């Protein structure tokens, strides 16, 4: 697509999905604001898309990311895709995982959102948000109820972010994928015999690629679903049809 | 996109969506077989789009449909559009009525989609179905009951469908648009009044355009949404998030 | 619960759920007008339940369902229970399958439905409706992709009604059971390792009993669920969050 | 109903919904553990309620509620009723009203539940458990965006609870209310023009009353709902079909 002018910003830009979406967004392009947690991830980054602008935070600390993103300037396009999983059985989840879990998976959603849409408010420009979101926020799955319910939560965040910056027509929307195969995918799919019969459930009969997830994400930023705000795309290989 | 070489099936083509998406696929490459009930309507589209296979037919009617398509040949993208709107407070809806639009809106998406699935299956080919549905298979509208039973009945078609053809490599989706000012949204919003509260109450402020729900169609029939089958995208302008 | 002075209609009165339906109004003191298909059921059903008052009619026929419901008189309490399941994998769908049951399990429902409201409205009574959907009006089931079709419009069957009936005071909600073995459950079920695989898939372990699905009709139908209205109870077992 | 030697906890017992609900558990024979943050709520309760078991304890904080109900013995029925509403539009949402929010609103249900239903599993019996929630899980409101996304996150929590408990016999639910005169429903709806149009966009034309909510919340308690777990009951006065 064409992306040439605008500024991007994507969380959770050092691996997976939120480094594919970098890479194909700069390809586009858009200049791109790259996010993440491990600095490293930043250097290499910048060497394989030169001309993007890293910034290294924990964005499950309020105070730091207000300090690293408060002064980034105008974005017309964000991607808020930084997660964590913390697997645990109901019974034996810890105040620290469901802590850290709504901090990083939700609570950045709030802020990084909020700094970005009252910046295309005061430009008096549109834009498109994206929230990267899961199957999970609607169907269940062994050891993830503190993760399942970030994302139960980022369906509302999701629908009432759209209600209210509608009328400042910004955009926002999220993407619920199946497993796939990043280090967040193998870890959740850990067991062999799981995945097996997690597969085979799916009508598809397969997992989500990257790419999949990475298209639709392009496909809401972009002006060709320009009456589409407040609800998701399913990027799950039909699992919810299963 | 490109659709070279895939040959696309669009019913209800004569007017509105299903018209544009027939010139938005024929642009694309796609050898294109437009399905509609009034006769000239194909004929000024043929003149628009030189190359495409018109095919006359009252779709609610199963003998006749099969006989006009029980030939047409291999079939690799299919648009399920054709539908009516018959006007009715709960009240005083007739058998008619029932019956009318139950035979167009969902009987002829069985009928249609067995026989191009068919082909599909017999030719090894993957193949991907979009069903135009409404917003309002999850939201009311005044006098739109039966219509809106009709698209209810739709999002349980799509996902049975994409969850007993997903085996087959067979993708199929729905597009839930709000009001779109075609004939049948003029009709639908004729009330001034109701036009501006149901604007009003809409986030982006604005009904949809023709364009964005042609634009989710081709987005869904292409490859580029490999792993997304079994539900569908709201081209609302936000509505199911007020 | 006491319905003492209240008049009920049970559509589907001669077998399992409505059969039921009917002996707990009985006992709770309603009028009961019993509604079904086969006389010989009604004619038991009159031992066991003296006083209630037998319709016999193929609600598949709206003239016969016309003739026969046109003059029963003042109904406050109404079930829309009767049903029937051709099993059919999608690309076997018949045109004959497909009428039948749309004719009986949705355009009955409009049509039984019109009369009592109508009625309710008349008298400047309240009134509550139940219609008797299922789970899978929501999730996928092998060979039932008509059947689940019937129980999809029915969703928004009952949030229209809701919607349009909702400022006459009258109540519409649906009753969304799992397998529950009567006659229906168990050719549903029939095949042996198929039904073990999906009792171990319901969170409790179980099928749906009878009875269960007769406490949520009744709850409805009662007092207790004042301001219920347009949505339904899922009696599952667990397996929406499955 | 009848809960002789049953016994309930109740967060949140001091005001509105969980003073009654207490109330409710009271009449039909459960002994009732109040769990409250205002201590002079619990002065007054006892004196209606004789019998009841007052606890006072902040439920925000994971410490103090690990000591006050760590030795509270025996729960067959637990209702997490505890929440607080932060009116905020979103691009005034705070640090702190984020974590308060989620600290009451939804920490604290995974921590209580946690501990009865380890308690249930020990002592080998079934158990119910119901979260007080909101229509606002599913649709939007004014300046309700946090409290919203707590709901949100309720949705999936009692989902994969109902999973993950279903195979213990423990069965989980929610209930979801629209407005509710309490004293929380005053503090949501106290513009006049807002209220005004929120009541009339209702189909039943009126709120609800506490009575309606407990009335629900007894019936998901009760084996009168056996084979009901992992959704929820509307209480919205049919706001959902609106
Ligand atoms: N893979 C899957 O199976 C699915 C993933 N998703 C969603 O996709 C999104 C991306 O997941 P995926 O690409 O798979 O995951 P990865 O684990 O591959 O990548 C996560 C990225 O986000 C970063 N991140 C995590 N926490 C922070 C933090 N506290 N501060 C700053 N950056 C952080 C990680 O940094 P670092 O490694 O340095 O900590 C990493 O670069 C998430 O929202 C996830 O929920 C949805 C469905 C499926
Ligand atoms: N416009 C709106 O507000 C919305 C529309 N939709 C859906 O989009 C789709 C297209 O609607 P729209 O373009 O607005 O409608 P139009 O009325 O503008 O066009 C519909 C087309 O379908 C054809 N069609 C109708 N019945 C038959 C039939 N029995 N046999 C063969 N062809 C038939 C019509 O032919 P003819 O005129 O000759 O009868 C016409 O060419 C429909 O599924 C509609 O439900 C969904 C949401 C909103
Ligand atoms: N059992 C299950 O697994 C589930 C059932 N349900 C729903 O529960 C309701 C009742 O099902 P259930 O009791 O199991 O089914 P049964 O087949 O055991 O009973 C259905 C009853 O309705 C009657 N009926 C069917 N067609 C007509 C008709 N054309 N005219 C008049 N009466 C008719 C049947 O009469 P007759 O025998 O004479 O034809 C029978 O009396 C249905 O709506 C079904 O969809 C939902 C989920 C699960
Ligand atoms: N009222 C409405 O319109 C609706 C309410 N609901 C839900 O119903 C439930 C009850 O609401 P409602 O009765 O109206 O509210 P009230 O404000 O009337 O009562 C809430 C009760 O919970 C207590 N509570 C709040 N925070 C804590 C805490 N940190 N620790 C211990 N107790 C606490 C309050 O104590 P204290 O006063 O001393 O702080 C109070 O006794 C909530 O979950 C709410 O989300 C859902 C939909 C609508």
């Amino acid at each position: 697509l064409n992306f040439s002018g605008l500024r991007a910003l994507v969380t959770g830009a050092g691996k997976g999905i939120g480094r594919d979406t970098v890479k194909a967004l700069h390809a586009s392009g858009a200049k791109v604001v790259a996010v993440t947690r491990t600095n490293s991830d930043l250097v290499s980054l910048a060497k394989e898309c030169p001309g993007i602008e890293p910034v290294c935070v924990d964005l499950g600390d309020w105070d730091a990311t207000e300090k690293a993103l408060g002064g980034i300037g105008p974005v017309d396009l964000l991607v808020n895709n930084a997660a964590l999983v913390i697997m645990q059985p109901f019974l034996e989840v810890t105040k620290e995982a469901f802590d850290r879990s709504f901090s990083v998976n939700l609570r950045s959603v709030f802020q990084v959102s909020q700094m970005v849409a009252r910046d295309m408010i005061n430009r008096g420009v549109p834009g498109s948000i994206v929230n990267v979101s899961s199957m999970v926020a609607h169907v269940t799955f062994p050891n993830l109820i503190t993760y399942s319910s970030t994302k139960g939560a980022m369906t509302m965040l999701t629908k009432a972010m759209a209600m209210e910056l509608g009328p400042h027509k910004i955009r926002v929307n999220s993407v619920n994928p199946t497993v796939v195969l990043t280090d967040m995918g193998k870890k959740v799919s850990a067991d062999p015999e799981f995945a097996r019969k997690l597969k085979e459930r799916h009508p598809l009969r397969k997992f989500a690629e990257v790419e999949d997830v990475v298209n639709s994400i392009l496909f809401l930023l972009s002006d060709r679903s320009a009456s589409t705000s407040g609800g998701g795309i399913l990027v799950d290989a039909g699992y919810l049809a299963s």
